[PDB]
């Protein structure tokens, strides 16, 4: 329970950027692999990375998504460039990104009601090896608080 102080900031980017959010792609362990700037637009989720092409993830596809104290992990259906998988990034502003993300995807004209949570079953056992290009895909959700958005029978 301590309040950290801002040592020094020598960049054009703010420290409380509402839209942009400094994130860091990590692995199942949490090791910082590559840093990048996450962006959220009413349209869809956009991620700013190095020269390498940018990645976009449609909310409508985002079946589930969670966020920890300083972590942000979401699941993108098999309808996106990267494809099916679990991408988690480290960001102290994960709360803002998660809250906002659900604030935008929801803003869309969609019927939503209240329903009781039901126990979720895992898998039997499946493993493999590298395949296509992209970020690191996790097997188990690093976060606990998961939220459900777009839904349809």
């Amino acid at each position: 329970g301590s309040s950290g102080s801002s040592g020094l900031n020598r960049d054009s980017v703010p420290d409380n950027h509402p839209t942009k959010f400094k994130v860091t792609n990590v692995d199942d362990e949490g090791v910082e692999l590559g840093s990048g700037v996450m962006e959220l637009t009413q349209s869809e989720l956009v991620l700013h990375l190095h020269r390498r092409e940018a990645v976009r993830w449609p909310y409508l596809c985002l079946r589930r998504y969670g966020y920890d104290s300083n972590l942000f992990s979401f699941e993108s259906g098999r309808r996106c460039q990267t494809g099916q998988g679990i991408f988690a990034f480290k960001c102290s502003r994960a709360e803002e990104i998660f809250n906002l993300l659900q604030d935008l995807m929801q803003c869309n004209s969609i019927n939503v009601m209240e329903e009781p949570v039901i126990i979720t079953s895992g898998s039997s056992g499946s493993s493999g090896s590298s395949g296509s290009s992209g970020l690191f895909r996790l097997r188990h959700f690093p976060c606990g608080n998961v939220n459900y958005g777009y839904q349809q029978q």
